[PDB]
């Protein structure tokens, strides 16, 4: 599992559970080509998108698409979209793991690359 | 000035400068149609970006092109770019700043809306 | 202004405001003196906290009540505070602004140092 | 295992092997008595720091100690300390998660409580 992604609610302190999350390629057109995708387990985690063979080098992009999520107040709703691209270099430790911290206005992200 | 853009880096402890920055506007067609750009200052701040007139309601995309920063400075970055997707001015005419925080292997993109 | 104090709501996308803050500073004994307090102003700004001539050379601890913020809006926090334990002007006089995002069960403190 | 502290590096991608983490309990004259300690692992992580009987409700504080950690470049180095200080309710979630994620001037934190 060379590819892993974990997503953490920062507004209940809990994992980000039942969450949509979709992963991309770029292709030579510069266009975003679909690569693999999922819904979060209840411990906020996606496992088994992809595979040594399948996971190349290249630019992927990874976007959480939350819907009715926070259901709370929000004047004037964000209707935010993490949306981390990164590159996949084979230079470098073979694991990626992509976590994403949300909260209605903001989100962060980080990248943990080992071996 | 209707939208800002902040950004700070946090490995130097200092306003990042000189980083480019594109905004997007989604379009009928589904496509990401250029809206506006720019560079920060020594502040780290972006200013003058669009106009009350021209900033109409909206999903937009704000692309802050970390990787040029980080390899202008010698680092080797993971991400392309921090990137964050809303919907702004749904509930009328507001004020924007979104204020970014960059690591080699990490950010945070945070909304500041007001009236 | 040698040190500043900036506080952001993640949760409404909004300065933080009326918020108490506490500054120490270590002693020789290693106990914690008090150094300095205020509360963030409708910009989530706290500035005049002390003079050039004050701020010597030292290990400073910046304590943002939090729990006090999310409870006077209802919220039920993880954090009794948000704190950060830094040393400063070891290289010479500088301005120092502690930036914060805040959420209900997470944080983020980030110094920017100027001269 | 009730309590649990995972600590990642923003600048290098990795977990942060190696360092030292303190847990405190408040008394009730205020002081800090030490609780619990230990070094992160190979995977970042602190297990078996306490038990279910001796981890009771109070104030607790989890400090991380880094030194030499970042070994790089940081004019006016700025020595910091991450300080998280929570309320432990039994009226909520068992299982408590203390993440970390380090930069050389900044910090961010979650907590992930869970059954």
């Amino acid at each position: 599992c060379p590819l892993m992604v974990k997503v953490l609610d920062a507004v209940r302190g809990s994992p980000a559970i039942n969450v949509a999350v979709h992963v991309f390629r770029k292709a030579a057109d510069d266009t975003w080509e679909p690569f693999a995708s999922g819904k979060t387990s209840e411990s906020g985690e996606l496992h088994g998108l992809t595979t040594e063979e399948e996971f190349v080098e290249g630019i992927y992009k990874v976007e959480i698409d939350t819907k009715s999520y926070w259901k709370a107040l929000g004047s004037s709703p964000f209707h935010e979209h993490a949306e981390v691209v990164f590159t996949a270099n084979d230079s470098g430790p073979r694991r990626y793991t992509i976590a994403a911290l949300l909260s209605p206005y903001s989100y962060s992200t980080t990248a943990v690359v080992t071996n």
